[PDB]
């Protein structure tokens, strides 16, 4: 009864989001029902409370300012929990916003792609790995022109030894998965940020099966400046220690001079 709901935003088997208001204040929100039954990864609060790890994520990450959606509260229920996380308005996903416009400028996928990865650091410097980074999991805050990163479901801690466990979106996994089911979480995510800088420039993502995955072989179906087709050929580097770090894509010449959020939407969003 605290908040006003409004119509679904999508389900999945993970649950549902609903699109909401705070009647207190009427600021917009996201609902989203989490069954119990299909979470797989439990986490567990300072306090002691078995609760989704995606909770025990999004504290450790919702703290100030960043391009990470805030989790305002959450509620448990007997078969589900519930999720209350911060609602841009107007708002639109990466994965639609590319579908509408097609393959974007440099330009402005350079200022998206610098924002996905502040996003990102901030989650690895919280301790966090998102495991799903992918057009569809970032909203694009029209107005302002910021991106924001959603959808901590597949997420985990940040470890320096070796993952086994994967449930995020598979043509976004790195060949070490794919072929050997091991990856470490930093090299992964550039891989996945790969994909994604890619998907951005050309209009789709660049390996559809398993085997184009692990040969790595990168045809680029747009027309991409050489230091753009460098970057995402370094990011899906086949070898995980060949990857740049984060460092090393933001110091990459391609991402120098980046557009500030207010900027973009400007130029690209109005
Ligand atoms: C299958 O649908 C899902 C799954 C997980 C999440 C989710 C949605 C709904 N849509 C999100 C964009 N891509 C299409 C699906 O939304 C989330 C968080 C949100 C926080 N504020 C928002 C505002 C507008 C939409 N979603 C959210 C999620 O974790």
């Amino acid at each position: 009864s605290q908040y006003q709901v409004g119509p679904l935003l999508g389900s999945g088997g993970f649950g549902s989001v609903y699109s909401g208001i705070r009647v207190s204040d009427n600021l917009p929100v996201a609902i989203k029902h989490v069954e119990k039954d299909r979470i797989s990864d439990w986490g567990e609060l300072p306090n002691g409370t078995r609760v989704p790890m995606e909770v025990v994520l999004l504290k450790k990450v919702s703290s100030g300012f960043s391009g990470v959606i805030r989790l305002l509260d959450w509620f448990e229920r007997p078969d589900s929990f519930v999720l209350i996380l911060e609602r841009p308005e107007p708002v639109q996903d990466l994965f639609d916003f590319i579908t509408e416009r097609g393959a974007l400028q440099e330009e402005l996928a350079r200022s998206f792609f610098w924002q996905v990865l502040e996003a990102v650091r901030h989650c690895h410097n919280c301790g966090v790995l998102h495991r799903d980074i992918k057009d569809e999991n970032i909203l694009i805050d029209l107005n302002r022109g910021e991106l924001k990163l959603i959808d901590f479901g597949s997420g985990a801690l940040l470890k320096d030894t070796v993952y086994t466990d994967f449930d995020g979106t598979r043509v976004y996994s790195p060949p070490e998965w794919i072929r050997y089911h091991r990856y470490h979480g930093r090299s992964a995510a550039v891989w996945s940020l790969g994909i994604l800088l890619y998907d951005m420039v050309c209009g789709d993502i660049p390996f559809e099966h398993d085997e184009e995955i692990i040969r790595g072989q990168v045809f680029f179906r747009q027309r991409v400046s050489s230091e753009c087709q460098h970057l995402i050929r370094w990011c899906l580097a086949l070898r995980p220690s060949d990857r740049p770090t984060f460092e090393e894509i933001q110091n990459h010449p391609w991402m120098q001079d980046v557009l500030l959020p207010q900027e973009t939407a400007e130029i690209h969003l109005h």
